[PDB]
């Protein structure tokens, strides 16, 4: 595996971990889809029934298909909304300060009642 | 209550709650051995049997009993070991960065295996 030692609490907030969400994903290389590249704006795995090309973004929620190869994920859900305050953020996991970790948190569990009411 | 949301896992990592584990401690007003003071050094309320008097120290481990009115906690723990490492850290923890959180659970860890081997 090697991963983290961390608890499924903010397990997400891992790159490695947006990542290995990915299966296959047509848009691999040559593409602006990447899985690291679609991973780094939030985008995480979670192909549909009949749309298995829907790549949903996650501390936010935003389901988005109908990629192409030249559709930067970090400025796609941006564009759409910034419900991701991570898309900024430029620190590494070790990088960053613990009040932006925390502060996070409030972010998510936010969005998360957005969708309810 | 008034406390953060979080786990188990790193709890004692938290003042408040090193602080909220000092039932009484006779040591309080016109002492070096208050509860704010001997927490921020990692002495956690753990009276024995017959020792009620006896404040150890976790993420290091040190029995120490028979404290006076002018016993600094940190120069006490540090002077028989450094044990703990947050001893010298000086930010809050929303004030430090992630880096040396995650490299505390190192020490924590390492500190228990002492004891056995
Ligand atoms: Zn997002
Ligand atoms: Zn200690």
């Amino acid at each position: 595996m090697g991963a983290p030692t961390l608890p499924p609490a903010w397990q997400p907030f891992l790159k490695d971990h947006r990542i290995s969400t990915f299966k296959n994903w047509p848009f691999l290389e040559g593409c602006a889809c990447t899985p690291e590249r679609m991973a780094e704006a939030g985008f995480i795995h979670c192909p549909t029934e009949n749309e298995p090309d829907l790549a949903q973004c996650f501390f936010c929620f935003k389901e988005l298909e109908g990629w192409e190869p030249d559709d930067d994920p970090i400025e796609e859900h941006k564009k759409h909304s910034s419900g991701c305050a991570f898309l900024s953020v430029k620190k590494q996991f070790e990088e960053l300060t613990l009040g932006e970790f925390l502060k996070l948190d409030r972010e998510r569990a936010k969005n998360k009642i957005a969708k309810e009411t």
